[PDB]
């Protein structure tokens, strides 16, 4: 039912947005866990409901595309994201990222909620993604399956420096200088399609594969971003500590997941704002 | 593919079955290996073909139609699925989920499932019973989880935990019954990994799966278990080792016993 | 999903091909990486564009349709697929399966396949030939096995075993031919793992796959092999190591498809020679 994320359709969506706003964003932000309040901090802003943009995908009140300034820099913010466990298509998830590219986005910043596999992690820690394992992608559910859209990128994109090392370095430096570097780690994120939380046996396997955190999002958007030459910064908020033991009473509870996210939200938002402030300006 | 497994479609299918039978089942049973057994011993049985229920999914020909048998086993009301829906056959998520959600509406509190599996754990022999204490849902991790799509909130939550998925008290009781009846030497516990199939696993795949922490591998069960736990049905599951896996490229009978095991477990189950 | 690879449709395609050629192929060959020139050197060749065969699947290289090539190679009757069907392009299971099932009805007894792969095994070098002795079908272990759906009983059984999928006698012959002709040092045997693709593998993914016991990684071949084994065609498959997998993110080395193509172009002469000399010594005839 969704529109193909080709150059024709993506240009149509982008042109419609360009009539509603003159703001040319250079940073795109996808609000996951810990970024529920990010839209508040955006100054001189214009909120465009997804329902008001023809052929743009719809998610829930409607999601919004928010243009404005954050730490003196032009941004576009997705409030409302598209998870594959909801039944959305590859084209649906890809289109907004490709729209970002045509609008002028050079850097994508994204947060998500994740289970902490690594035993040294604490609840509410930040794990900057330095790499990923795209289990769906290895198993023939990669977002790029189908004809390649050459206007955007190449058939066989490499993912060697997917999580830009310079952005990771800066994020770590900002954290350390503002007194919460002890909460910040870097690690490998593995995608579980979802929507089930991971069993103890699954978590144990994933930890032994060299995974630090597990979640149900983000990798698809990262692949599309890298495919079209957008630099990527991504960070997992550890919203549950994974249970590896089948005889343990401990278990992931979604309300506790949301509570951890909201508790850390002011800090995560402050962190993002202070990273954007320090980004090189040309 | 078929009808959506939402609260209205599942309500309609359950309501028709309740006109064809007065038995309110407390235990659901899916026969994977011991099909010819277990469905015989049910006292006062009521064989209800899948074709006699509209919107209930139908097996693909083969000269053997599926049946939903109601009755009593060891002093308890039960409903037995004779004819499963496997993902390798091409059935949709809703098709596999619907029967389990019908069981919930019919009154089922415990689902007992058996299947055929390849042994990965090196201590296993052919004919061994392996009670599942956990699983690895490879298709689920790779974006083919049965719950993908809009959540039916009337059955369960968006993000179900799979803690104590294989109820530890039911496993404890199943072990007690086996050892009390002489065949405790056959019974193991372990992790079941789902291979979507329908190919049997290569030696290299078997080696990888073994090293992932998996004891047995098969092509069914996990999807139903996930739907069962989503809607709050307790699960007991057992694999019969029907093939021992070869690990390197260089290198029926238990139907009556597993039937007896299941009958005697139900005997000792606590009743509300 | 296109036309079903059932007995009726497959027969219709096979009969259309048999009107265009009098060559009854004994050996099928899918030209992957390194086999561009092998197709070129088929003797007395009849070339049939895929466009000219009703209900045969369509694939192009920037507009130019692939070809089915009939002829001989070292005196043995062959059918060569010049142009193949990768699942990352969005082709259905039936589309990938149909050509192989057509080969079965045409008379094919052995399928030979090459491909491009990343070298996970740390002893491998760029340009090495890795004969497949086993595989790990990650899409298959998920719910994307090429045989998912109603089984076409005409071609094979519901649950095919893959125990000797990569025929051990064909592997032994291939090694012997390499040894006797002075390039045995380039020839290895290993486990191939399918990444659905089309993204190259991340460092973390490669590390995981290596620790699973995988020697090379690629985005093709296993679906065809499964269909071949399902209908009883013996299989010989070889990966050309076209990239060395990077296992650490802290490294500027990356997989680029141009150098992958350069490795295939440079080893094509030797791989062609290898396949011709294997075919010369195959059993039955």
């Amino acid at each position: 039912e969704s529109v193909t994320a080709n150059i024709e359709n993506v240009k149509k969506v982008a042109h419609h947005i360009q009539k509603l706003t003159s703001i040319v964003p250079e940073i795109g932000i996808i609000c996951g866990s810990g970024l529920g309040k990010l839209a508040d901090g955006v100054k001189d802003k214009i909120t465009i409901p997804y329902t008001k943009i023809p052929n743009f995908p719809q998610t829930s009140h409607s999601g919004n595309l928010i243009f404005g300034t954050l730490s003196g820099r032009k941004v576009v913010v997705m409030q409302g994201r598209f998870h594959m466990y909801e039944g959305y298509s590859n084209d649906t998830v890809a289109l907004p990222i490709r729209v970002m590219k045509l609008l002028g986005v050079k850097i994508l910043m994204v947060s998500n909620a994740a289970g902490g596999l690594n035993r040294s992690l604490k609840l509410g820690d930040f794990v900057i993604l330095k790499d990923h394992i795209y289990l769906p992608g290895l198993g023939l559910n990669n977002i790029l399956v189908g004809p390649n859209q050459e206007a955007f990128g190449t058939r066989f994109p490499a993912l060697s420096n997917a999580y830009d090392r310079d952005l990771r370095k800066l994020a770590v430096q900002v954290a350390e200088e503002n007194g919460f570097g002890n909460l910040v780690h870097q690690g490998v994120y593995v995608m579980n399609g979802g929507p089930c939380y991971e069993t103890p046996a699954e978590c144990t396997m994933l930890l032994n594969m060299g995974c630090d955190v597990v979640g149900m999002s983000t990798i698809p958007e990262v692949v599309i971003a890298r495919h079209c030459g957008i630099q990527v910064f991504a960070v997992s908020l550890v919203t549950n500590i994974s249970v590896l033991d089948v005889e343990s009473d401990l278990k992931p509870n979604h309300e506790e997941v949301l509570a951890t996210g909201a508790q850390r939200a002011e800090l995560m938002q402050s962190w993002f704002e202070k990273i954007i402030e320090k980004l090189p300006k040309d």
